[PDB]
């Protein structure tokens, strides 16, 4: 019964702070942190600052996802900062930054990364990965996919929920 949520959060609400703690994401630097906060936000849908059971379930549904399609749409909306339906070179840049902000990321330096990533994934070379390009791109190119994953360790998350559960 997913009211093992109530076990951890007797008040009925989980807060951004507990979130970080629960996920070890406590103590990050300015960027690595600010980012974790961006993540937490996408889950607290009713933007009230807490993650209540309803937002909570929506999150675990997405986490336990067996299929990666959903998780990718998630990373996509998450990086498509200006939500213009597209991910430009900047948004992806930051995306890389944050990954490199909570990881001393191995040689890939934005300059390098952003291009390799764009060459491969930017199918119609418009300079923007569409949802189609991004999902499909990241999918059939499991190399840069680990860079994405690094942004938000799903599974690490799945491990922790489906453990002390
Ligand atoms: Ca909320
Ligand atoms: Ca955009
Ligand atoms: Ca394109």
């Amino acid at each position: 019964w997913y009211r093992t949520f109530m076990m951890e959060y007797p008040s009925g609400l989980q807060t951004l702070h507990e979130f970080k703690t629960l996920l070890g994401l406590q103590g990050l630097n300015q960027k690595a942190n600010k980012h974790i906060d961006q993540v937490y936000n996408t889950f607290d849908t009713n933007k009230d600052g807490f993650v209540d059971f309803l937002e909570f379930i929506a999150a675990v549904n997405l986490i336990m996802q067996e299929k990666m399609e959903q998780k990718l749409k998630w990373y996509f909306k998450l990086y498509d900062a200006d939500g213009n339906g597209s991910i430009d070179k900047n948004e992806l840049l930051d995306m890389f930054m944050a990954v490199q902000a909570l990881n001393g990321q191995q040689t890939l330096s934005p300059e390098e990364f952003i291009n390799l990533v764009f060459h491969k994934i930017d199918i119609n070379n418009d300079g923007e990965l569409t949802l189609e390009e991004f999902i499909n791109g990241m999918a059939k190119d499991q190399d840069l996919l680990e860079i994405v994953y690094k942004s938000f360790d799903f599974s690490n998350v799945l491990r922790v929920i489906c453990n002390g559960k």
